[PDB]
């Protein structure tokens, strides 16, 4: 053609057609072949993408995910669909069914967690539900009665078992838990992970995604799998992990999300007359983690830093996670204006060569930047959506609209890619990525 | 709410979400519970609804339908999905696998046909394909190489076995073959069908659709099932049906569709360098049936009449089938202007009480009109789409746009109903009707 | 016939067509016949309306208004179009040309003021300009250079001459300064306005709007025109009005708008490197007037109260001005929930008879309510846009969107009415109202 | 920066803003500076542009034009705005006021004609009026009553005084009458135009458009202005022009437009019960001019040829005027397929360097092609709209839609240019061109 792009109605139709095609029945895979199981924070966004189409089916997505919740509250980052292959590491390597005392009985799950965006999904379902009338409000509200206690247990587990010293920051024991697997953020902590006798394995992800420049390297995967052996050797016991894991970092992006989530959950809890003590705790957590995020920021730029617990040192990198405090609030006026100038300037959204005015995962002027390699440079619709929605919540209506408009424009070819090359716009990663389709549907409300 | 309607992007998304949810794998049911199998002219419209979403999946819908084609060319009106129940009459009553010499080996089908809209689906797939670039044009074009000969056999069977005297009109042996089961069109022919020893049966359609005023009556169903016994007793042999069937009528609406279809197939055949003899025959048929439709029309109003072969009399009724000549062309200038005035006036689209300016299936001032009862009055999106698309083909751009706009407005509540009450807009029939969702997607291109 | 509403592009086109049709060259009349001159806060919304069409002409609109600013900083509420009559009271009745020491010389203006929404217009122009490229950005930055000093003198005149005791609320000397001429808010205050020898006059407004139920009474105009005589007798001198004016009320809605306008101007001042002393003054007024608004609020509902300076009494009425604190923030979390609940509940937006989910000027359950009568009941697009824009600034993205979407639906008949009957939707006041067209252009984008 | 294009509602608003900005009161200038008067076929498109905005003002536009009609029926191609200069040749140079027996008295006009697109404007007004209700319908029906006799005298003057031998083609006495002033179509004819003692002059057009590559040469203007002297020497007398004019060509594009215009007027005449004798005349001219167009056509491609009356020779050029028969129909099926194939192929719309799938005025492979130079290459929104509307009338719904969609994409930069560089998209000619704005308003609806 002369134009290979789609109209907004065509695009919304194709996006809904992808989400239904990735539906197994009660769960939606993050991707048809690359990720043929339910991932934790993908399921939350799939629920957002489904809320315009069927509030009852979006409630089901979350229902299915909470039924995989561990006995201590942890929401695992993968719920394995029964009998599916083609993804490594599968439940055999995790062995949580055998080893994890808190693992659920009805499901096969991984042994690590992922950021708590689930409250954001609940509010979007609620907002759609209130525009659809009496029968549909009842479905969302019944969900709240079924799962409020389980949402609380999820937030309580993060606040108490992953913030053991009440520092207002979430501790991670695997890079995978950040959702940003190979981010330059973790390079200096992964450098101190020394794999021992690691059992033989073959990769699956790079049989599907065959370009080596779009996925993590083989050395990187050996370390991801070694941390798994460490957790296994201790039967996934929370009390014992701090003493054995050779990867312990406080994730500032994860912490900022949790702050926002607690605040969102707190407001839902007020709107629907939930136990006062739960609401007060949620507000408590929301402020502790807001303050924890702010304690990491550079005094001049506002840029948030992660923290290496084993090294006892701030990790200074130039990735989009520096902008964590923009999501949760709490910076002094002057510092937040400096942080926004960093975001809008030539190190990020204002880099002269970007095809779209979107946020690259790593700054193109960082020595660590790689235009194609997963989290080392590419632009992700997941970050566009999250930043856009959080900005609207801060009251930055025009900034949020600009992100939403550039995201829709990048997505308008219908690739629904996992991520995009920052300079050429080339769709990279998995195509048919549920999460990208869900961003599009939410942006086209 | 204050407004229970959807935006165009929301509506297109919901429509695509319905079509994918009604997908069994290779076939799409006409409706989730009411019609849990593939119907012949529904599959053609589903292919149109799918062409914006996936040209390859729309090709598959047609591929699946032609694989059910009989050995003489007849496309049957139902392809039964294997192991499905909840629809009567199912393959056990038809018994075509046992009795029909021309029945296909790989499928269970009914023993009657349905209007040949399939060429229209092929052109829409082609038009979408040419806007999507080189790989997707190849998929549509390979379809044409696979199935051109089977499309020809389909049109050839209608022209030769259902127009045995070359009168330019299609003969039907069941009301179901018209697609308008209980239309007042057939009342005076059904009155001369006298059921004999008809084996016991229970209805399914009215266990699903429980309001008696939306479906045909019990007396009506006994006659539909009796004609089935007549066809069975003669093993569905084309040569023997004229001598035994107690229902034989020439369908003018069906004939007009066939004329249009031949013309559309002829033009495709020219564009893609198909055998010259096939194209010349298609143009031949297109003009024979155009002329056959025109031979039925009232000299003053242009209204087309059906013909009772057994009675040897014109059937004069006031339903939307009178407007058949508007679809295929061929009327003298003055007669077509009179036919359009009938369509736009108070007997149809201009009736003062219509909620939308759409075409009711039966004129609200006919003695036969029933606002709720299937084809005896309700407004159907299927007719809106067909009339709208045929009008655009005649060059009546503004008329086609007005139909398309009123149809989109009626559909904007998201019911995707089979048909709508003409006065209140109440959604009737099956909800989640594939065909209504496909009209919406095509209208929102 | 079936649906007298316009598509979004038809509506946007008709809105722009209206705004250009009300342009006299360098000023835009607020309405073709009823208000055939430039009104102050109307002109700010016209500028907002023009920013998507022409940044240059939107700057011109503000430049024209600021060229009429008084020498002490006041922006007068009417700038009269040269040689234009048909509005009363016209320049001859105000006599500011001959009496007022501070009046401008190139221009004929009124002698009172109106809410400082101008900072919001400037912000929207700048946001539009930033999306349009370098030439267009230069135009808006040059406007800032030309007018920043004038915008300051405007805010400083309000902060020092209308808040003479640093109470953080703006004192009005005329109901007209509030923009809600006949609101129930002022009835207690007006009843203590006893006119003496008031020079004869004939109204012009009810010659154009002849329905008496849509305009203020003859008795009300007598008090409006008498307040002019009191200011005239003292030559519009600021120092003397507190001694002679029979009408002195602190306006909490005006005050909240000023709080927001100061914060908006202060942030503009920071992004474009205006003098630090000005930015500091602007932040200090933002906070004082936020606090001054909150100090009026009802301890159970959070509803803001106006104050009668002469009687030293709080004015307790049931109008849209109660929601002032939602615009500028500042309420404790719990009272703000209560206030939103009053907004959304059965006394305002959730009232069961309302055609649209919009804010009535006066509550429909108030003894003071009148569905047709100006600010005593009707729904104003004016209020919708302001609340929608301010809610988005608060971070209430979904609330802002529901207001915007109901506004567009009420406007979709293309009447562009000054105000609308809350129960029936009937358009009231002047048609072709510039402000309504501007709101639509801004919402549609 | 990243994307200088406008959304559909922003674009529709800017188009309406432009059209109102070019309104002088009762006439709309074709462009602000370049064409500061009313041009005949421009004014018909402006009327089309205004019908969605105000049926009343669109009627006024046509009424103003028809008030300048000559006494023999000719509609002159320029109606001069009183006291306006800056265009040459102005009223003083034409001298129709003093020389022309048939010129109007209330008005100053040119002395030549232009294509009869007026019937199409009338049709679009009527279609808009029918959707707007009774008051608006009355306005358009009253226009018909007022002007039907004038529209007839217009078509009759063309049919009898410009087709003096009933050949079914319109004779032009000036290239300007064709609306394609410097098209290669006329170069052979112009080379036999030898000017004598031609009174001195200074061009105005290239003072506004100073780039010489976008306008006709000084040599061409000398021939244009000399043809004026030849008509002046004979006082614009129709009977005498055939004897004295050095330029006499039958214009096949003009003729096809007339064929369509007659058919459109004849159908208007039937729907509104105009005199049967007029309707009959209109149908008879529709057919004669259809046949006269077809008689010129190339036997292999179907391409229409203009005819040089003086030299008795067919003019064979490679311009968009070759596709005249597609507008009015009439070609045998096989030659029309060939003609569409030439339109869609590599010499016109399918040329590989074209930025948009639009029709260049001259084929890019022609020796005559010039990408910047007026009608010698550039793409005209004028042509797009006319072909798109006529294709839809032919029943070519998808072809019409692809033209419309490429037109909108080229217009989406908001330049509203007179014509566009075919390879780069650069806007050329006058910006703010009324006709371009009108096309956009009509396409967007």
């Amino acid at each position: 053609p002369h134009d290979p792009s789609f109209t907004p109605t065509q695009l919304a139709a194709r996006a809904a057609y992808l989400l239904r095609g990735n539906d197994l029945g009660t769960m939606t895979t993050a991707a048809p072949l690359l990720y043929p199981h339910m991932w934790s924070w993908d399921a939350a966004f799939v629920a957002i993408g489904l809320a315009p189409l069927s509030v009852e089916r979006a409630v089901v997505e979350l229902d299915t995910l909470l039924s995989a919740q561990w006995r201590n509250g942890m929401i695992p980052h993968i719920v394995f669909a029964n009998g599916v292959d083609g993804y490594f590491p599968g439940p055999a390597r995790w062995a949580t069914a055998t080893l994890a005392d808190n693992a659920p009985r009805n499901r096969l799950t991984s042994g690590i967690t992922q950021p708590p965006v689930h409250a954001i999904a609940v509010q979007r379902i609620l907002e759609h539900a209130r525009t659809r009338g009496r029968s549909t409000r009842a479905v969302a509200e019944a969900f709240l009665d079924r799962r409020w206690g389980d949402l609380m247990r999820w937030h309580r587990w993060l606040a108490e078992c992953r913030d053991r010293n009440e520092r207002g920051r979430i501790t991670l024991y695997h890079g995978w838990e950040s959702g940003m697997d190979n981010s330059p953020r973790w390079d200096s902590a992964y450098a101190n992970v020394v794999p021992g006798k690691l059992p033989e394995y073959q990769r699956a992800d790079n049989v599907i995604i065959t370009d080596p420049s779009q996925r993590p390297s083989d050395g990187e995967y050996d370390r991801y799998l070694w941390l798994l052996e460490e957790m296994k050797a201790v039967r996934y016991d929370d009390e014992r992990l701090p003493s054995v894991m050779s990867f312990q970092v406080e994730d500032v992006f994860f912490s900022a999300i949790f702050s926002v989530a607690c605040q969102v959950l707190a407001e839902i809890g007020e709107d629907y007359k939930r136990p006062h003590a739960d609401v007060k705790d949620l507000y408590l957590w929301a402020e502790r983690f807001r303050a924890g995020v702010v304690e990491t920021t550079d005094q001049r730029t506002g840029a948030a830093r992660d923290f290496d617990v084993l090294a006892e040192k701030w990790l200074v990198t130039e990735t989009a996670a520096q902008f964590a405090p923009l999501l949760c609030g709490g910076l002094p006026h002057d510092r937040e204006r400096a942080l926004l100038k960093l975001l809008e300037g030539p190190r990020f959204c204002g880099h002269p060569d970007l095809k779209y005015g979107l946020i690259p995962s790593t700054s193109p002027v960082s020595r660590d930047f790689r235009p194609r390699e997963y989290w080392r440079g590419p632009v992700w619709p997941v970050l566009t959506w999250l930043f856009s929605w959080c900005f609207a919540r801060r009251g930055w209506a025009e900034r949020a609209r600009l992100l939403r408009q550039e995201g829709l424009r990048q997505a308008s070819d219908g690739s629904f890619a996992e991520y995009y090359e920052p300079f050429t716009g080339e769709p990279l990663g998995s195509m048919q990525f549920s999460w990208t389709a869900a961003a599009v549907l939410d942006w086209l409300g």
